[PDB]
């Protein structure tokens, strides 16, 4: 039993099931020719999108392996989020990410609205895996709250340079 | 991290171990297994063993991987550096976990003294468990990071401390 599993390639990015029924990804990631996703006829799909946030609920249980998770609208100032990205290679790299306000962001001369944050990897990554690149939109934001996983968004954009993420949220 | 790194690390015993180069191979003391007398076909006998503390290291008399180059392997690392912890787990999945080393340090961890260079996981707040974390099973894997144009070795994973958050690199003495 896995958070790693519900992290699905999707699109030109990635999206996370929250339960059998529910999928939330980046909204620019989404293919805009489809008849259908994972098997099932895009007219039994309600889709319900807020800017850089979408969130898909299927009319019947695509992964019934999993159980239901907490979905919120963002996460208080302060939290340290991680970001759950995969890679064509491979590789697992969940990265800390210290969020912040909810604003509107100039991320490389483009306005993106979400709960900005900063990641805590440090000055740079060299080669290293330490930071996003473009192919991880649609990653999900999570943190751990008593005994429970919450996911509170999805990762919108990132600076080319700096230490700064935005993550789309629900509503 | 590049495919000749992951090429190096090998299961072995209760963990892992990391070749270094066609003759020289590395792992944390409490993995190898206890009556083993033969490693790689190889004898006890045609194997230099190097023992510190929870560094060993086996160097070999004939050329075990000639598919790979030799490598830096170094003491430990600068404090403050950001390495990544080659770990390996179910299914081809690769968990480069990121980790700003600290100061050599001597500890008691579940009962046990342990001593080598702590870190701090950067992966995320509270990282008990095995999605964000460590587990037993990854003892042995390699600290590695990038300096300037070449990757450096500089130990290997001993343990982690009940809230997950603290880990230690054994080093070469
Ligand atoms: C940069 C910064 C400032 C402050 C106040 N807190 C934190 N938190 C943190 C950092 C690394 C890992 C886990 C939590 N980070």
């Amino acid at each position: 039993p896995t958070l790693w599993s519900r992290v699905t390639k999707f699109g030109s990015g990635w999206g996370f099931w929250v339960s059998p029924t529910v999928f939330i990804t980046t909204t620019h990631v989404i293919p805009t020719s489809a008849k259908e996703f994972f098997g099932e006829p895009l007219t039994s799909i309600a889709i319900h999108r807020a800017g850089e946030f979408t969130l898909f609920r299927f009319s019947k249980k695509i992964r019934p392996d999993l159980t239901g998770m907490i979905l919120e609208e963002g996460c208080p100032e302060g939290t340290v989020c991680s970001v759950l990205i995969k890679r064509d290679s491979g590789e697992l790299l969940p990265l800390a990410v210290r969020m912040g306000a909810i604003a509107s962001m100039r991320i490389q001369g483009r306005l993106v609205h979400g709960q900005s944050g900063m990641l805590l990897t440090g000055a740079n990554a060299k080669g290293m895996d330490l930071g996003t690149i473009p192919g991880d939109c649609g990653a999900p934001y999570v943190y751990k709250r008593a005994n429970d996983w919450v996911v509170c968004g999805v990762h919108a954009a990132a600076t080319k340079s700096g230490n700064t993420v935005v993550c789309a949220v629900q509503a």
